[PDB]
């Protein structure tokens, strides 16, 4: 068993596809293992650069192919590099952008926080056992950037793992099973453009919304609410065009359903205000109450939500 | 005829195309048949891995060419391995990510259920029939995920024909048959964004609608049906934006050609009501059962519209 | 003059790209002819697919371009076969996925209908005649089916024709006349999802907006004006965010540009009656006139332009 | 120094990209030359189509690099072929598509015209100088066709120059001067669709917006004046949707700019005419002043844009 | 230690990416070195061009693979020439197209300047230092063109460093230091599309929403209020549609969050002075102070709010 001992360099993570569930990562891999003792001109180590390796495995060299098992496609490799040492060491370098897939809960999606992964695996043998791994992740930023969609949190955290594959069942003296390098990294969105742009108008066209009840008559009344729901499907489209496409519904989806919900609790509250014999222009103590009562439910329905969107 | 028995394994379905219908497909194959008793180094497995295999084919291999009779262009082929036994089994394992096309059927749009398909079929031989097919589909989510955007109904169907290409006629002594796999997943769509924020709003939109009978003077009552008759162009606009395109009318477009409906009859009987000289301003009991035969007509004619499209 | 019998085999058509006027077209080409009497193993069909074709070339085999006149680019080819028969017979096999192009006219854009071509000539040889052409279509539909986008109008057209080049005149013993295989299908654009969502609603739009004579003063007529040109605004929008991106004005612009002189024309008819002595408040009866013919006289230049459109 | 003789063929220019300055052409380059006197089979030329020319070279054959000075990228060649004649000449012909690039001003942009640029020069070769050019353009359309997007003005413009680098100053006997070939098309807009769908409907709505002063009192004349602003914020977003996109202000943006300088003109004086004590409420002689003489100072103002954008 | 000496031309930067952080850039980079006393056919430089590269390295000729720390997957090398001269100096020049990366703040979005980089170092030698860079760049433009979207001020500033990789520690001699070309250019963005259409008509709005005070009755200026509001939010999804994506807020966002602010505050208080029973109907003197106070606190918000943006 051929004890490969890996490092990967992350330089940059860029690009989530909210509804693909795929991000895109840029860095290096250094694979090191050691074979035979070979001989090299001037006893040091030999470079053997992009298409010139083709020719050397051709020969006979033995350079296993460490695939991704979670990519999507094939990754971009640019410029590979192959170091073949005397006394037997090999260290084949190459620089990846690959555009993988996780597993990804968008639900709420502002204040989210997400874990990129990368999985690593030989492509074709079960003992060639990955022996060490190693993360070098210091070319993100300087630390959690201010300009940075993604602060990512604290070093990337690594893992070693034997996947038995239970189809495969060549001959089984544990003849299926694979090692496996997965790598992990935390990431939280940057809640800063979606805070003071998507909310707090929301905030404020909701709050005003609830003046409606302090026009004079019936007829006005329920006029400017017409107006009011207009208002609320505009701004509806601007949050739908701006955000990220989804299957289901965000933190801000649910404050615009709220917003309809309001409006439209306004509208049967003017219309039963105004048909009620005991108030119908008489003695209007309901909209007092209303004036007092509906800010208070609304908030009460929206501490509701919250509380059950941040379970 | 070689038997050649394939297992195909599917790691992600993504990125259906409305509007071109087609599909994207991540995954493996593995066919596996048996030939010549060959000799190798060890009396072990030998592996061929990616660009070394074309230099194995030269030489006299056989590998016949796979192709997927319903693929878009060309797979992305990524690593392709080949493991030669020495009794004379032969297993070529491929990587591919492809952008296949069906026949899909978008009419019932938030609720519809499809089937992918893959089929697959030797490239240029008619007696290498295809002898057993399978699939390990596990790897989709953990079961119908409520964070994905289709739950896949129970495992993978698979079945073996036998194409005839009456096209070809070359000697015809059964010599124009291909084998073909077909492979069929059933798949479907999660309507939880499409109804929480589609659906209710234009619900909510349309039964405020109603409320333009509710005011007082025929001045103000078609004066606001403009405005309402605004909202509901905005709110079509919005849907179709977000919405995939497609060459024909979903359910939701049926309900917003309604709302068109609903604010033009809304129109036409606030005009009608204005100009009867038996109702003109006097004894207005035309708009008292308007108010209670509008929305019944329209849930009318909304089931009518319902029946007609469950069918 | 080697005669090279053609056969092509369409599976998709799709993509059409209306500012480019580019489609894209997906199917096999079959070439066959005939040459020297080779001798093969068994005496048998010798099968070479897709890399070992590049190591019969280079060894002396007579393979020709045949390269698609008005292809952009460069067609994705798939696989590709070549079939050597030992009595001379050669079958050149391919799978084509390419972006085509051809002059298109948008001008009746919802109920246009549109010829699809394909040119195919051998890249460098003028006696190398191409003989026969044939076309098996039947891959498009069932029959112009009701969920397809373009329904395929008959069989498709085929023809051979001695394409001159006046500029090459290398010795001119017609010696600059190329063969060429030119094929046409006829196809019509599916008039639904554009006839019930963006003409019924434009036309309910416009037949609500001649509502604003009805009104009683003349400063709320003018008002209401001014929201029904936001209307038209919103809806011209709309329309012009979901069709095709195009040069020229097609049906449904030409309704738009009707609802904005049909409003234009409304306000300056409410300013004139405002302004005029004989009828400024007293004995209007310019107005029941005008809600006499502005209708009339509205449908009539519609009819003008359809007359006019249709030509 | 081998004399090359040029002739390039264009078959269409499309996809002009505003915001990167880069369109499209597909075509065909032909170039030849002398070399020595060869030998062929059957003396007569002999073809080498496309993979088959890389074996040509490598034994010695010269075949020059020809490369697009301006290209953005790599030309997507497709076919190409090389006929050696036995005299010596030698014909390297090949089908292009490429993304090139110029230095275009959109200033004028529904009435601007261009100039497409191609210019071809020797990779790495300074005698070498390029004989003679020649351009068939004959395949745009049939002549500014009335469903093209862009109508070319006249023949295509060649011209053959010595450009000197002299950075290079290898010895300099006149060692750095590479010729080159630059060709120019002239191109004019088809300025249809922005005239009778942008700027129409904008002069209309300009021009209803001067008849919120022919309103009675000072409340309704300001009330209206907020629907106009919306009405042309809403336009104002169309257009910049359809509308390609630009660093700078083109003619239709500055007649945008025009109206919402129109509508704060009409509420400062609304304001001013409401709030001056000689015509408060009494002798509104200032009313109808403006009406005289608000469309003719924007007249003015809009002729006064026109001549400042034309020069 | 080989000296190699690099030139680089820049031929267009263009298609900033704001939400990735990445430009693209097209130019020429020639590397020239010395090797040793090779012999060549004339005693004059052998020129090597694109395909016939790759079987001169194989017969072990030395070219170092000079590659781009930061662009973003594999640059787009067109032709690519190698000079060899015969007393040993060797010349490779090559074309390419890349996507480089950068950390780019825009902040300050319309009136933000950049600094565009490139890095280069050999892809793997460390005793391989870069001798001496330069950077000819006059081919951007004229000058900092007033059509160009970008000014480049001044020239380009190279600079040579010694990177150390403290990870790889193979032997440490100072055996894991890379010499690394570093050039910056300094771009400022134009700021007259932005300043002329995004920011002069938004203050025009807020300035007329100013004008909500100078209403008569409570109800009318609490109205029309409502329609502001809806001016401001179409106004804010024209910006955001046209503008780029970024994850915060720029300087053209803080003004709509001023709007929003704006109204609301013109809600509030309209509110207020309906409902204080020593100004209720009588002796109205708050909105007279409001007029007056209004326009100076909002103007002073947003002095603060540009002194603290500008910081």
């Amino acid at each position: 068993p051929v004890d490969v001992s890996v490092s990967i360099f992350i330089n940059k993570i860029y690009g989530v596809n909210t509804l693909e569930q795929t991000y895109k990562v840029d860095g290096y891999i250094v694979a090191q293992w050691t074979g035979k003792p070979r001989k090299t001109p001037g006893d040091k180590p030999l470079i053997v650069e992009n298409t010139q390796i083709e020719r050397w495995i051709n020969n006979g060299l033995w350079v296993p192919a460490l695939e991704f098992i979670n990519v999507v496609g094939s990754p971009d490799t640019g410029n590979k590099r192959l170091m073949l040492f005397p006394d037997g060491r090999v260290i084949y370098n190459a620089r990846f952008l690959g555009s993988f897939s996780n597993d990804m809960d968008f639900r709420l999606f502002p204040f989210d926080r997400q874990q990129f992964v990368l999985e690593l695996e030989p492509f074709s043998y079960n003992n060639q056992q990955l022996r060490f791994s190693d993360i070098q992740v210091y070319t993100e930023n300087i630390d959690n950037e201010e300009i940075d969609e993604w602060w990512i949190r604290g070093k990337a955290s690594t893992h070693i793992s034997d996947i038995r594959y239970d189809h495969l069942s060549s001959v089984q003296p544990n003849q299926n099973e694979f090692s496996r390098i997965t790598v992990r990294i935390d990431a939280v969105r940057n809640p800063s453009y979606y805070l003071w742009s998507f909310i707090l108008p929301l905030g404020l066209i909701i709050a005003a919304s609830w003046s409606v009840f302090w026009l004079e008559s019936f007829s006005e009344r329920l006029q400017t609410s017409f107006t009011l729901m207009l208002t609320v499907v505009a701004y509806a489209f601007y949050t739908s065009n701006i955000l990220p496409r989804l299957p289901y519904t965000t933190v801000i989806d649910q404050m615009i359903i709220a917003g309809y919900g309001s409006i439209f609790a306004a509208i049967l509250l003017i219309i039963f205000a105004h048909h009620r014999q005991a108030n119908g222009v008489e003695d209007d103590l309901l909209i007092q109450r209303c004036r007092l009562a509906f800010p208070l439910g609304f908030l009460a329905i929206g501490c509701v939500l919250v509380i059950r969107g941040i379970t």
